[PDB]
């Protein structure tokens, strides 16, 4: 199963962007499951 990814805890923008883009990669590759 994909690793859910880790909330940055303050977090720059660039660590909100990749937290969104691996979220969405999260939901993408649960959906493939």
């Amino acid at each position: 199963p994909p690793k859910k990814p880790k909330k940055p805890g303050a977090a720059t923008p660039e660590k909100l962007a990749a937290y969104e883009k691996e979220l969405a990669a999260y939901e993408k590759e649960l959906a493939a499951y």
